[PDB]
């Protein structure tokens, strides 16, 4: 499994100071337990724009109406795969309580069924020059970020499953902010390629989108790194596959050991079968009515998501 949403903080902090303050000024500003995160389900517009330069590429409605029902499963903990999570991480397990829906109406007012189709001659797309998300770079300007998730779809290559814009990033670059998925990543079954063939490419983009970090702390191995969730466990490096439980580590030497099954790990999709109520804190903080960034995303849902 490969992401391009890694946060090497020791990295950022040696090149870049001004990203790094953004993000601990980010870090030193939520506030988990405000009276204005609401308490009722989080509505999410999405809009699919697959950008295609073979038929492979046009995947099907009903692949991409897979997708979006693997993400409500997910995020509202109803994956049925919750039974694999160990009894020794289930009183962990959370439920974000958000729901996506696809758009049934586009930024001009226009009915839509929530997907749209580029034809494009870029053969492959790449995370450095954004281009996917661009009309005029061979791909889709992305539809009103403050209001729909966008999600593009398009040949990636091999190597990269998909990348996630973070929320610290939403004010500088807000045109270029939702997730990207490999085509043959997308959706469960059907066209999805094994093993990551069950839809959660996705499921692991949207939790980026949605402020998490990898659960190892993207540090090369090391115990230094954080994803800033005190109840997942310090892990040193990503794990692959699907190790046994328990498996543990230089940074969590006792059992239960480390959370691989968490969605932030880089195992199967099959592996994976849980957020933990630290990440569901996380994730709702971004629709705070008074100061979460994304709270303007509530305002419209509604009406952007009935035909
Ligand atoms: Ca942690
Ligand atoms: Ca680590
Ligand atoms: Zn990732």
């Amino acid at each position: 499994r490969t992401c391009g949403s890694e946060l090497n903080m020791e990295q950022i902090r040696r090149t870049e100071p001004l990203k790094y303050q953004r993000i601990t000024d980010w870090e030193n500003q939520i506030k988990l337990h405000s009276r204005s995160v609401p308490s009722s389900t989080i509505l999410i517009p999405v809009v699919v724009h697959v950008v295609y330069n073979n038929s492979a590429q046009n995947i099907s409605d009903a692949q991409i109406i897979s997708q979006i029902q693997v993400l409500n499963e997910d995020f509202r903990r109803m994956n049925a795969d919750q039974a694999n999570t160990p009894s020794a991480f289930a009183n962990l397990a959370g439920n974000a309580n958000i729901e996506f829906k696809l758009a049934r109406r586009d930024p001009n007012g226009n009915t839509t069924n929530g997907i749209t189709r580029t034809s494009t001659s870029t053969e492959t797309f790449s995370m450095e020059m954004d281009n996917v998300k661009f009309s005029n770079l061979g791909g889709n300007n992305a539809w009103n970020t403050r209001r729909y998730l966008n999600i593009w779809v398009c040949n990636l290559g091999d190597d990269l499953l998909g990348y996630a814009q973070f929320p610290f990033e939403f004010q500088t670059k807000p045109n270029t902010d939702g997730v990207v998925i490999h085509y043959k990543h997308f959706g469960r079954d059907g066209s999805a390629e094994s093993p990551y063939d069950k839809g959660r490419t996705a499921t692991h983009a949207v939790g980026h989108w949605l402020d998490l970090r990898h659960i190892w702390g993207d540090d090369g191995g090391s115990c230094s790194g954080t994803d800033n969730i005190a109840d997942t466990p310090n892990q040193g490096g990503y794990n692959e596959g699907c190790p046994s439980f328990p498996k543990t580590d230089h940074c969590t030497n006792t059992s239960p050991g480390v959370m691989f099954m968490n969605y932030m790990d880089y195992t199967y999709d099959a592996c994976m079968n849980l957020f933990t109520k630290g990440q569901v804190e996380r994730m709702r903080s971004l629709f705070d009515t008074q100061t979460g960034i994304r709270r303007e995303m509530q305002i419209y849902a509604n009406e952007l998501t009935n035909p």
